[PDB]
Protein backbone atom coordinates (compact mmCIF):
# COMPACT_ATOMS: atom_id res chain seq x y z
CA UNK A 1 0.00 0.00 0.00
CA UNK A 2 0.88 3.76 -0.08
CA UNK A 3 4.21 5.33 1.08
CA UNK A 4 6.61 8.27 0.84
CA UNK A 5 10.41 8.04 0.64
CA UNK A 6 12.09 11.24 1.76
CA UNK A 7 15.55 11.51 0.20
CA UNK A 8 18.28 14.09 0.85
CA UNK A 9 21.11 13.91 -1.69
CA UNK A 10 24.16 15.91 -2.81
CA UNK A 11 23.44 18.15 -5.92
CA UNK A 12 27.07 18.45 -6.81
CA UNK A 13 27.06 14.69 -7.50
CA UNK A 14 26.62 14.01 -11.18
CA UNK A 15 24.40 11.54 -12.99
CA UNK A 16 22.71 10.95 -9.59
CA UNK A 17 19.30 12.27 -10.66
CA UNK A 18 19.58 10.24 -13.82
CA UNK A 19 20.38 7.10 -11.74
CA UNK A 20 17.49 7.76 -9.34
CA UNK A 21 15.00 8.23 -12.18
CA UNK A 22 16.43 5.03 -13.77
CA UNK A 23 15.81 3.07 -10.55
CA UNK A 24 12.18 4.25 -10.22
CA UNK A 25 11.07 3.48 -13.75
CA UNK A 26 12.80 0.13 -13.05
CA UNK A 27 11.13 -0.46 -9.66
CA UNK A 28 8.18 -2.82 -9.34
CA UNK A 29 6.55 -0.22 -7.08
CA UNK A 30 4.37 2.33 -8.87
CA UNK A 31 5.95 5.72 -8.27
CA UNK A 32 3.13 8.19 -8.52
CA UNK A 33 5.37 11.32 -8.49
CA UNK A 34 8.47 12.92 -7.05
CA UNK A 35 9.01 16.53 -5.96
CA UNK A 36 12.43 18.15 -5.44
CA UNK A 37 13.35 21.40 -3.81
CA UNK A 38 16.70 23.09 -3.27
CA UNK A 39 17.53 22.79 0.45
CA UNK A 40 20.65 24.96 0.27
CA UNK A 41 23.65 25.48 -2.12
CA UNK A 42 24.99 21.97 -1.51
CA UNK A 43 21.87 19.84 -0.71
CA UNK A 44 18.64 18.66 -2.32
CA UNK A 45 15.42 17.33 -0.75
CA UNK A 46 13.30 14.94 -2.81
CA UNK A 47 10.02 13.41 -1.71
CA UNK A 48 8.96 10.28 -3.62
CA UNK A 49 5.35 9.07 -3.40
CA UNK A 50 4.83 5.46 -4.40
CA UNK A 51 2.43 2.53 -4.12
CA UNK A 52 3.35 -1.15 -3.78
CA UNK A 53 4.13 -4.21 -1.64
CA UNK A 54 6.42 -3.97 1.35
CA UNK A 55 9.33 -5.86 -0.28
CA UNK A 56 9.30 -3.70 -3.45
CA UNK A 57 9.26 -0.54 -1.34
CA UNK A 58 11.95 -1.76 1.10
CA UNK A 59 14.07 -2.68 -1.93
CA UNK A 60 13.54 0.69 -3.68
CA UNK A 61 14.68 2.34 -0.43
CA UNK A 62 17.96 0.34 -0.11
CA UNK A 63 18.64 0.94 -3.80
CA UNK A 64 18.28 4.72 -3.59
CA UNK A 65 19.97 5.07 -0.23
CA UNK A 66 22.86 3.00 -1.62
CA UNK A 67 23.60 5.51 -4.36
CA UNK A 68 26.67 7.67 -3.68
CA UNK A 69 25.65 11.21 -2.89
CA UNK A 70 22.35 10.12 -1.30
CA UNK A 71 22.98 11.31 2.20
CA UNK A 72 19.67 10.04 3.66
CA UNK A 73 16.61 8.03 2.62
CA UNK A 74 13.90 7.71 5.30
CA UNK A 75 10.54 5.98 4.57
CA UNK A 76 6.96 6.63 5.75
CA UNK A 77 4.43 3.83 5.12
CA UNK A 78 0.61 3.80 5.70
CA UNK A 79 -1.82 0.93 5.50
CA UNK A 80 -5.52 1.45 6.39
CA UNK A 81 -8.95 1.70 7.65
CA UNK B 1 16.25 26.41 11.50
CA UNK B 2 15.99 22.79 10.19
CA UNK B 3 13.88 21.11 7.45
CA UNK B 4 11.23 18.39 7.59
CA UNK B 5 8.58 16.67 5.58
CA UNK B 6 5.09 16.09 7.03
CA UNK B 7 3.09 13.29 5.40
CA UNK B 8 -0.66 13.61 6.05
CA UNK B 9 -3.63 11.52 4.93
CA UNK B 10 -7.02 13.11 5.43
CA UNK B 11 -10.63 13.18 4.31
CA UNK B 12 -11.21 16.27 2.19
CA UNK B 13 -14.94 16.07 2.88
CA UNK B 14 -14.42 17.10 6.51
CA UNK B 15 -15.08 20.69 5.61
CA UNK B 16 -13.18 23.16 7.73
CA UNK B 17 -10.21 20.66 7.70
CA UNK B 18 -8.23 21.89 4.76
CA UNK B 19 -8.53 25.54 5.61
CA UNK B 20 -7.81 24.78 9.28
CA UNK B 21 -4.48 23.21 8.42
CA UNK B 22 -3.63 26.21 6.23
CA UNK B 23 -4.33 28.32 9.33
CA UNK B 24 -2.40 26.06 11.68
CA UNK B 25 0.64 26.28 9.32
CA UNK B 26 0.51 30.04 8.94
CA UNK B 27 0.33 30.40 12.70
CA UNK B 28 2.97 27.74 13.17
CA UNK B 29 5.95 29.94 12.49
CA UNK B 30 7.24 27.15 10.38
CA UNK B 31 7.29 28.26 6.68
CA UNK B 32 5.88 25.65 4.26
CA UNK B 33 8.49 25.50 1.54
CA UNK B 34 6.23 23.56 -0.83
CA UNK B 35 3.60 20.80 -0.82
CA UNK B 36 2.45 17.92 -3.03
CA UNK B 37 -1.07 16.50 -2.85
CA UNK B 38 -2.32 13.15 -4.18
CA UNK B 39 -6.11 12.50 -4.43
CA UNK B 40 -6.07 8.88 -3.41
CA UNK B 41 -9.84 8.35 -3.72
CA UNK B 42 -13.25 9.92 -2.96
CA UNK B 43 -12.42 10.36 0.69
CA UNK B 44 -8.62 10.39 1.06
CA UNK B 45 -5.83 12.78 0.31
CA UNK B 46 -2.17 12.44 0.88
CA UNK B 47 -0.20 15.60 1.32
CA UNK B 48 3.57 15.72 1.60
CA UNK B 49 4.40 19.04 3.19
CA UNK B 50 7.99 20.11 2.99
CA UNK B 51 8.51 22.75 5.72
CA UNK B 52 11.25 24.66 7.56
CA UNK B 53 11.62 26.19 11.08
CA UNK B 54 12.93 25.54 14.61
CA UNK B 55 12.61 21.90 15.72
CA UNK B 56 10.10 22.83 18.43
CA UNK B 57 7.70 24.51 16.02
CA UNK B 58 7.96 21.44 13.79
CA UNK B 59 7.31 19.01 16.71
CA UNK B 60 4.26 21.19 17.43
CA UNK B 61 2.80 21.34 13.97
CA UNK B 62 2.65 17.53 13.90
CA UNK B 63 1.14 17.63 17.42
CA UNK B 64 -1.58 20.02 16.20
CA UNK B 65 -2.35 18.56 12.78
CA UNK B 66 -2.40 14.94 13.87
CA UNK B 67 -5.24 15.45 16.32
CA UNK B 68 -7.69 17.15 13.93
CA UNK B 69 -11.09 15.74 13.03
CA UNK B 70 -10.62 14.36 9.48
CA UNK B 71 -6.87 13.63 9.69
CA UNK B 72 -6.36 9.88 9.48
CA UNK B 73 -2.51 9.82 9.43
CA UNK B 74 0.32 12.25 10.16
CA UNK B 75 4.03 11.35 10.41
CA UNK B 76 6.90 13.83 10.59
CA UNK B 77 10.34 13.21 9.08
CA UNK B 78 13.22 15.27 10.47
CA UNK B 79 16.17 16.19 8.22
CA UNK B 80 19.03 15.79 10.70
CA UNK C 1 -4.21 12.27 -22.97
CA UNK C 2 -1.72 14.01 -20.55
CA UNK C 3 -1.78 17.71 -19.48
CA UNK C 4 -0.81 20.30 -16.87
CA UNK C 5 -2.93 23.10 -15.49
CA UNK C 6 -0.87 25.93 -14.02
CA UNK C 7 -2.95 27.90 -11.51
CA UNK C 8 -2.08 31.12 -9.73
CA UNK C 9 -4.48 31.96 -6.91
CA UNK C 10 -4.87 34.29 -3.93
CA UNK C 11 -3.78 32.67 -0.61
CA UNK C 12 -5.69 35.13 1.47
CA UNK C 13 -8.90 33.71 -0.02
CA UNK C 14 -10.42 31.15 2.31
CA UNK C 15 -11.89 27.75 1.56
CA UNK C 16 -10.37 28.11 -1.94
CA UNK C 17 -7.97 25.20 -1.63
CA UNK C 18 -10.80 23.15 -0.14
CA UNK C 19 -12.98 24.04 -3.16
CA UNK C 20 -10.16 23.22 -5.61
CA UNK C 21 -9.47 19.82 -4.03
CA UNK C 22 -13.28 19.20 -4.07
CA UNK C 23 -13.46 19.88 -7.82
CA UNK C 24 -10.61 17.53 -8.73
CA UNK C 25 -11.82 14.57 -6.74
CA UNK C 26 -15.06 15.35 -8.52
CA UNK C 27 -13.55 15.71 -12.00
CA UNK C 28 -13.84 12.93 -14.51
CA UNK C 29 -10.19 13.64 -15.36
CA UNK C 30 -7.63 11.60 -13.40
CA UNK C 31 -5.57 14.11 -11.42
CA UNK C 32 -2.21 12.40 -10.83
CA UNK C 33 -0.89 15.06 -8.42
CA UNK C 34 -0.70 18.74 -7.62
CA UNK C 35 2.25 20.73 -6.26
CA UNK C 36 1.97 24.17 -4.67
CA UNK C 37 4.65 26.69 -3.82
CA UNK C 38 4.45 30.09 -2.20
CA UNK C 39 5.06 32.70 -4.92
CA UNK C 40 5.16 35.66 -2.52
CA UNK C 41 3.21 36.91 0.56
CA UNK C 42 -0.03 37.35 -1.37
CA UNK C 43 0.13 34.69 -4.20
CA UNK C 44 0.28 30.91 -4.68
CA UNK C 45 1.35 28.84 -7.68
CA UNK C 46 -0.11 25.42 -8.15
CA UNK C 47 0.75 22.99 -10.90
CA UNK C 48 -1.86 20.27 -11.52
CA UNK C 49 -0.96 17.21 -13.57
CA UNK C 50 -3.89 15.25 -14.96
CA UNK C 51 -4.87 12.70 -17.59
CA UNK C 52 -8.14 12.62 -19.55
CA UNK C 53 -10.26 13.52 -22.60
CA UNK C 54 -10.22 17.04 -23.98
CA UNK C 55 -13.72 17.98 -22.79
CA UNK C 56 -13.05 16.78 -19.21
CA UNK C 57 -9.82 18.76 -19.09
CA UNK C 58 -11.33 21.86 -20.72
CA UNK C 59 -14.15 21.62 -18.15
CA UNK C 60 -11.79 21.26 -15.14
CA UNK C 61 -9.98 24.34 -16.34
CA UNK C 62 -13.07 26.55 -16.59
CA UNK C 63 -14.25 25.26 -13.18
CA UNK C 64 -11.02 26.10 -11.43
CA UNK C 65 -10.49 29.41 -13.25
CA UNK C 66 -14.02 30.37 -12.32
CA UNK C 67 -13.36 30.15 -8.60
CA UNK C 68 -13.00 33.47 -6.82
CA UNK C 69 -9.40 34.11 -5.93
CA UNK C 70 -8.01 32.08 -8.87
CA UNK C 71 -6.22 34.81 -10.73
CA UNK C 72 -5.06 32.68 -13.63
CA UNK C 73 -5.37 29.14 -14.96
CA UNK C 74 -3.36 28.30 -18.07
CA UNK C 75 -3.28 24.80 -19.60
CA UNK C 76 -0.59 22.74 -21.35
CA UNK C 77 -1.71 19.64 -23.30
CA UNK C 78 0.34 16.88 -25.08
CA UNK C 79 -0.70 13.97 -27.43
CA UNK D 1 12.14 42.63 -12.32
CA UNK D 2 12.42 38.90 -11.56
CA UNK D 3 9.23 37.04 -12.70
CA UNK D 4 8.09 33.38 -12.25
CA UNK D 5 7.22 30.63 -14.73
CA UNK D 6 6.51 26.97 -15.05
CA UNK D 7 8.25 24.88 -17.71
CA UNK D 8 6.57 21.68 -18.68
CA UNK D 9 8.85 19.07 -20.28
CA UNK D 10 8.30 15.58 -21.65
CA UNK D 11 11.48 13.61 -22.33
CA UNK D 12 12.99 10.16 -22.69
CA UNK D 13 15.02 9.33 -19.61
CA UNK D 14 16.93 6.70 -21.59
CA UNK D 15 18.71 9.45 -23.54
CA UNK D 16 21.56 9.36 -21.06
CA UNK D 17 23.33 12.67 -20.67
CA UNK D 18 19.86 14.32 -21.09
CA UNK D 19 18.87 14.63 -17.51
CA UNK D 20 22.23 15.83 -16.35
CA UNK D 21 22.48 18.25 -19.29
CA UNK D 22 19.26 19.99 -18.30
CA UNK D 23 20.51 20.25 -14.72
CA UNK D 24 23.53 21.95 -16.21
CA UNK D 25 21.55 24.20 -18.51
CA UNK D 26 19.44 25.36 -15.54
CA UNK D 27 22.42 26.04 -13.28
CA UNK D 28 24.10 28.09 -16.01
CA UNK D 29 20.76 29.67 -16.95
CA UNK D 30 20.74 32.26 -14.20
CA UNK D 31 17.18 31.36 -13.62
CA UNK D 32 16.84 29.69 -10.18
CA UNK D 33 14.62 26.54 -10.14
CA UNK D 34 12.30 27.03 -7.15
CA UNK D 35 11.09 23.47 -7.28
CA UNK D 36 10.21 20.64 -9.65
CA UNK D 37 7.78 17.73 -9.97
CA UNK D 38 8.46 14.66 -12.08
CA UNK D 39 5.95 12.04 -13.21
CA UNK D 40 7.21 8.77 -14.72
CA UNK D 41 4.69 8.34 -17.49
CA UNK D 42 6.05 5.07 -18.80
CA UNK D 43 9.23 3.14 -19.73
CA UNK D 44 10.38 5.98 -21.95
CA UNK D 45 8.64 9.19 -20.91
CA UNK D 46 8.85 11.62 -18.07
CA UNK D 47 6.96 14.76 -17.46
CA UNK D 48 8.63 17.41 -15.39
CA UNK D 49 6.94 20.58 -14.24
CA UNK D 50 9.72 22.97 -13.34
CA UNK D 51 8.78 26.01 -11.43
CA UNK D 52 11.45 28.62 -11.91
CA UNK D 53 12.23 32.35 -11.36
CA UNK D 54 14.39 34.99 -13.09
CA UNK D 55 14.45 37.81 -15.71
CA UNK D 56 12.07 37.17 -18.63
CA UNK D 57 14.97 36.90 -21.06
CA UNK D 58 16.70 34.10 -19.20
CA UNK D 59 13.40 32.26 -18.99
CA UNK D 60 12.74 32.72 -22.74
CA UNK D 61 16.18 31.29 -23.20
CA UNK D 62 15.88 28.26 -20.97
CA UNK D 63 12.93 27.08 -23.06
CA UNK D 64 14.90 27.79 -26.20
CA UNK D 65 17.82 25.64 -24.96
CA UNK D 66 15.85 22.83 -23.32
CA UNK D 67 13.33 22.42 -26.11
CA UNK D 68 15.99 21.67 -28.69
CA UNK D 69 17.72 18.82 -26.88
CA UNK D 70 18.06 15.22 -28.14
CA UNK D 71 15.51 13.30 -26.05
CA UNK D 72 13.18 16.20 -25.22
CA UNK D 73 9.80 15.47 -26.88
CA UNK D 74 7.87 18.47 -25.55
CA UNK D 75 8.61 21.78 -23.78
CA UNK D 76 6.15 24.62 -23.19
CA UNK D 77 6.69 27.66 -21.03
CA UNK D 78 4.01 29.38 -18.98
CA UNK D 79 4.64 32.96 -17.90
CA UNK D 80 3.16 34.29 -14.63
NI1 LIG E 1 0.65 30.07 3.15
NI1 LIG F 1 -7.16 15.16 -2.78
NI1 LIG G 1 20.42 22.76 -8.79
NI1 LIG H 1 10.78 9.46 -14.83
Amino acid sequence: KIAVLVVIYDHHQRELNQRMIDIQHASGTHVLCTTHIHMDEHNCLETIILQGNSFEIQRLQLEIGGLRGVKFAKLTKASSF
